[PDB]
C-alpha cells in the first residue's frame, strides 16, 4: 500500500521501482554497506533510490551478516559467555569478592589466594603460578559449559523447563547455571514454572527479584531480555544506550521530514516504503510459501542524487585552490543548513563521507554552483544525550567553516519557524505520525526522543539570536525538554 499524494514525484518513482521489479530487473544490494543497503533500479537498469529494509538493520533480524549468527542456535553460548565473563589470564575476585581466573572461572570461595592457585594447578596439570595462558582459558572454558549442561539435565526440576525453551532461551538457562550453578538455580522454582508455561513478561518481574541480579545488574539485565524477546540484541551494541534498537529507516526518512518543514532541501527525499525484490534477504518460511510472492520489505526509500561527491574529496581540493569569495559564500550557506539539521535532529553520526558536495533582472534564480546533500541519516533522533560527547560528538565542529558566525539568510528562514511553539508542536505530531506506525514503536520513547529534540531547539533558537557560530552552538551545554504528565 504505497501512495504519497502529497509528493506526486515520489510516487512516480516509487511505481518505476515496482515495475522495475515486476520485470525482474532487481535492486542490487550494495556491498560498500555493512547493512541491508540496496541500490533501486527502473526499468532501465538506471539507479533511481537508495532502500534499506528495517528487518535488514544491523540491529535487524534478518541482516545477512548475523544470520549466521542466529544458525549457531544454543552454540552462541561460548561467545555469549566471553562477552558477560570476559577474559583475564591471571587471578582475580570476582563481584562477591571469589578468587576466578580465565573465563569465569570459580577456582574457590576460600579467601585464601593459594586455596585458588592450588586448586588451578590441578585443573591445568602444572604450576601455574597464577598465570594461564588464552587456551589453557578456554580449555577450562568448554568444561565449565560442559559441566552447566549436563547440571541442566540431571536436574529434575530444571531440565522440563529446559527442554520446552526455544534454542535462544536455552542458551540463556545455561548462562545462569555457569553463574549459579545448578543448585542456585533451583532455587528459582517459581520462575521456572512460568518460563515453562511461556509467560516472558511474567518471569521477566521475579528474575528482576532474586540474590542474584543485585550482586550482577547490568549482565542480569542482559539475560532477563535475551529470556523475555528470545533474540540476541542485548549482546548486540550495548553501547549505543543512546539509539533506539531497531527504527533506523524511521530515522532516515524523519531526517527528510525535517528537512522539508525547516525547507533545508540539502535532504534528499525519503520516505517509508513497502517493497518485494528477490534480492532481499528473507526467512527460509517466507521463500517457500513464494512458491502469490515474496512479502513487501518495509524500510527507508531515498531519491538518488547524481553529481556528488564525498565532502572530504571537494574540501581538500577548496584548501589547495581556493573558491573565490562569491562561490565559498554558497559552500558556507549550504554548511549552515547541515550544521542546523544535524543538531535539530542530534546526528551522532556524520562525517565527512557522510554528507556529498557538488560543484559546477530576470523572471528565474541562477542556479546555484554549489548544493549539499545530506544522505545516511539513520542513526539520528537518540533516546537521550551521549554519556560522553566527545565518543558521539559533531564532527563537523572541527571544520574551519563552523568557525563563522550564523548568517542573517539562515537566520531569517529559520527562527521564524522554531520561535513559533505551534510550528515545533506540528513538527512533533507529523514526526509521531511517522513513528507510530512502526510496530515496536513506545510512547515513552518517543517522548524522550522529543524532549531532546525539543532541547536542541532551545539550544538554537538562542544560538542563532544572538548570531553565535556553530562551534559555539555545540559547546552549549546539551539540554533536555520534559513532559511531566
Amino acid at each position: 500500500r504505497n501512495e504519497f499524494p502529497e509528493d506526486p514525484e515520489f510516487e512516480a518513482v516509487v511505481r518505476q521501482a515496482e515495475l522495475a521489479i515486476e520485470r525482474c530487473i532487481f535492486p542490487e544490494r550494495i556491498y560498500q554497506g555493512s547493512s541491508g543497503s540496496y541500490f533501486v533500479k527502473d526499468p532501465q537498469g538506471r539507479i533511481i533510490a537508495v532502500f534499506k529494509p528495517k528487518n535488514e538493520e544491523p540491529y535487524g533480524h534478518l541482516n545477512p551478516k548475523w544470520t549466521k549468527w542466529l544458525q549457531k542456535g544454543t552454540g552462541n553460548i561460548f561467545e555469549m559467555l566471553r562477552i558477560d565473563e570476559g577474559l583475564r589470564l591471571k587471578i582475580y575476585k570476582d563481584t562477591e569478592g571469589y578468587y576466578t581466573i580465565g573465563i569465569g572461572h570459580l577456582l574457590t570461595k576460600s579467601p585464601s589466594l593459594n586455596a585458588a592457585k592450588s586448586e588451578l594447578d590441578k585443573a591445568i596439570g602444572r604450576n601455574t603460578n597464577g598465570v594461564i595462558t588464552k587456551d589453557e582459558a578456554e580449555k577450562l572454558f568448554n568444561q565449565d559449559v560442559d559441566a552447566a549442561v549436563r547440571g541442566i539435565l540431571r536436574n529434575a526440576k530444571l531440565k522440563p523447563v529446559y527442554d520446552s525453551l526455544d534454542a535462544v532461551r536455552r542458551a540463556a538457562l545455561i548462562n545462569m547455571v555457569f553463574q549459579m550453578g545448578e543448585t542456585g538455580v533451583a532455587g528459582f522454582t517459581n520462575s521456572l514454572r512460568m518460563l515453562q508455561q511461556k509467560r516472558w513478561d511474567e518471569a521477566a518481574v521475579n528474575l528482576a527479584k532474586s540474590r542474584w541480579y543485585n550482586q550482577t545488574p547490568n549482565r542480569a539485565k542482559r539475560v532477563i531480555t535475551t529470556f523475555r524477546t528470545g533474540t540476541w540484541d542485548a549482546y548486540k551494541n550495548l553501547g549505543r544506550d543512546c539509539l533506539v534498537l531497531n527504527q533506523g529507516y524511521l530515522s532516515e526518512a524523519g531526517a527528510s521530514l525535517v528537512d522539508q518543514k525547516l525547507e533545508l532541501n540539502i535532504v534528499p527525499r525519503t520516505k517509508v516504503v513497502y517493497l518485494a525484490s528477490e534480492t532481499f534477504n528473507y526467512s527460509a518460511i517466507d521463500r517457500v510459501k513464494s512458491r502469490i510472492g515474496l512479502p513487501p520489505k518495509v524500510g527507508s526509500f531515498q531519491l538518488f542524487v547524481e553529481g556528488y561527491k564525498d565532502a572530504d574529496y571537494w574540501l581538500r581540493r577548496f584548501e589547495a585552490e581556493p573558491l573565490p569569495e562569491n562561490t565559498n559564500r554558497q559552500l558556507l550557506l549550504q554548511f549552515e543548513r547541515l550544521v542546523v539539521l544535524d543538531y535539530i535532529i542530534r546526528n551522532t553520526d556524520r562525517g565527512n563521507d557522510n554528507w556529498l558536495i557538488k560543484y559546477d533582472d530576470w523572471v528565474v534564480v541562477k542556479e546555484p554552483v554549489i548544493k549539499v546533500a545530506a544522505i545516511d541519516n539513520g542513526l539520528a533522533f537518540p533516546l537521550k544525550h551521549p554519556d560522553s560527547w566527545r565518543a558521539y560528538p559533531f564532527y563537523w565542529a572541527w571544520l574551519p567553516q563552523a568557525k563563522v558566525p550564523f548568517s542573517q539568510e539562515i537566520k531569517d528562514l529559520i527562527l521564524p519557524k522554531i520561535s513559533d511553539p505551534n510550528f515545533v508542536k506540528d513538527l512533533e505530531e507529523d514526526l509521531y505520525e511517522l513513528f507510530k506506525k512502526d510496530p515496536g514503536f513506545d510512547r515513552g520513547q518517543f517522548h524522550k526522543q522529543i524532549a531532546v529534540m525539543r532541547g536542541q531547539i532551545l539550544n538554537l533558537t538562542q544560538a542563532l539570536k544572538d548570531n553565535k557560530s556553530p562551534l559555539h552552538l555545540v559547546q552549549m551545554p546539551p539540554v533536555i525538554v520534559e513532559t511531566a504528565r
